[PDB]
């Protein structure tokens, strides 16, 4: 499997990171799993969890008003609601399902105040036991750090273990967990990434990220046809093409297909 991942790297002129936690019946899949990769938009999923965790559900109804001046990144939903505002719930929906950058920046401000949202988001991760990941900038600046800069980075290992706690563990109470899970289930931006690697009878929920230097990520929770869950983090960059290097979604689809092939393949022994 490491040889297969390395061939993907060669063919796409890319660096690839993959983590699938071990289960009671499957070994971990790890490739560059402790190397740092930029979060890009993948942070927006645990950001929603942070806001959910810290507030009653009634906080979802709170209307947030903002201006055209706050729209400094790709914001499909915030541009449509600029004049009338968005509720915290609508911001969470957008941040996940449309990867809305303004929605994310507003959620950061909700969590930590104008100056404090990136620290506060980082602190949510620390509260989950993740000492590795860090967020230093808001959208769109967090997509732009050079290769090797530790700012705005996670690892496939760290982000998968965070997503595992949020969706499969007890980091969130059930009603809040269900909101997070449904927003990720109904994500619109991930058809060509992890989802493309799994058979249609597997449930996939995900959150993508894309950035400069050819960055393309996807983090997912999947469930087998009988409800057995796994977590899948795939991260990539193409730093050799420079700042405007083309991301390659098909690299993530291929890495996910490799993963799915292993997870779905059973091993009944023959009679002898």
């Amino acid at each position: 499997l490491a040889d297969r991942f390395a061939e993907l790297e060669r063919r796409y002129d890319a660096r690839l990171g993959v983590y699938v936690p071990a289960t009671g019946t499957t070994a971990a899949i790890e490739y560059r799993a402790d190397e740092r990769f930029a979060f890009c938009s993948t942070f927006k999923a645990p950001l929603v969890a942070a806001v959910l965790h810290q507030n009653p559900l009634t906080h979802l109804d709170k209307l947030i008003t903002y201006t055209s001046d706050d729209i400094r990144s790709i914001s499909p939903v915030a541009q449509q609601h600029v004049q009338t505002g968005m509720t915290i719930g609508q911001l969470c929906d957008a941040a996940i399902r449309y990867s809305d950058g303004t929605a994310a920046n507003l959620l950061l401000a909700d969590l930590g105040g104008p100056g404090g949202g990136t620290a506060a988001f980082t602190g949510y991760l620390r509260s989950l036991g993740d000492t590795v990941s860090r967020l230093d900038a808001e959208e769109p600046e967090l997509n732009r750090d050079p290769p090797g800069d530790e700012r705005d980075t996670t690892t496939p290992h760290a982000i998968a273990l965070v997503l595992q706690q949020l969706v499969l563990g007890n980091a969130l109470p059930p009603d809040k967990r269900a909101l997070l899970t449904d927003w990720m289930a109904r994500n619109t931006t991930g058809a060509k990434r992890i989802r493309a690697g799994f058979p249609a009878d597997w449930k996939v929920i995900d959150k993508t990220g894309t950035g400069d230097y050819g960055r393309a990520n996807d983090i997912a929770v999947v469930w087998s046809p009988t409800g057995v869950p796994y977590v899948v983090a795939v991260m990539s960059d193409r730093a050799g093409g420079g700042y405007d290097a083309e991301p390659r979604e098909a690299l993530l689809a291929e890495a996910a297909t490799c993963v799915a092939g292993v997870l779905a393949l059973e091993h009944h022994h023959h009679h002898h």
